[PDB]
């Protein structure tokens, strides 16, 4: 026999304007981002978009001077393009009704949606890369 | 708005008779179980029960000379009682259709159901506490 595990989450779909950003320079250096691109995009506060259809997600992230697009299904292994352009395979999971959690290359990524504010925290050792964006 | 995330797993419900057990003493020593209780329950091969109703689990596990009962919902943070009686808060996740995975106090716990055979693997550093039970 089989069991049905049905979940319900807040809609992550929407366009989000980057407002706050912590430890950008430190984090990009740890992952090996060139200093040229670090200073070029450290002050860029762009707009990211999420498209959620059930457990499927489409991410369009404006990070610094780069636009990185990725797609995944919750609970299924996916190939994600990192900030450094390297492609890693990982699984994204839903915690509660508003947290998207994944871990790749010693980076613990947590994306929590609180109302119109979405917070993406990425921890690499002592570095806590925290981004705060608002739905527009 | 809200989104629906539909998952399906094998039914974990049933009573399971412990058959094989490796590194009981080493694991219980690592978590600080008193040596009196370690020798007392190292050879006990009891029966554990799982009650799964969708994404909610009720499991009564016979570990050594202790009967520990806990309840949780997959993806939601819950409070679990450990072997040492300490209560920890963690999140249990479903991997595939037959794996229940969680991590607490540097202990990676994996419970995999392959047909009528259930395998409980708990890794704490170098110690791999492996329990193999059969549904009865
Ligand atoms: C259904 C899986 C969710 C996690 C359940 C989970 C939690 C837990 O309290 C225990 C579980 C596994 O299995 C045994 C082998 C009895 C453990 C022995 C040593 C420790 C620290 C605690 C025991």
């Amino acid at each position: 026999g089989t069991e049905n595990l049905y979940f319900q989450s807040m809609s992550f779909s929407g366009k989000y304007q980057l407002q706050s950003q912590e430890n950008f320079e430190a984090f990009m250096k740890a992952i090996g981002l060139p200093e040229e691109l670090i200073q070029k995009g450290k002050d860029i506060k762009g707009v990211s978009e999420i498209v959620q259809n059930g457990k499927h997600f489409k991410f369009t992230i404006t990070a610094g001077s780069k636009v990185i697009q990725n797609e995944f299904t919750v609970g299924e292994e996916c190939e994600l393009e990192t900030m450094t352009g390297e492609k890693v395979k990982t699984v994204v999971q839903l915690e509660g009704d508003n947290k998207l959690v994944t871990t790749f290359k010693n980076i613990k990524s947590v994306t929590e949606l609180n109302g119109d504010i979405i917070t993406n925290t990425m921890t690499l050792g002592d570095i806590v890369f925290k981004r705060i964006s608002k739905r527009i």
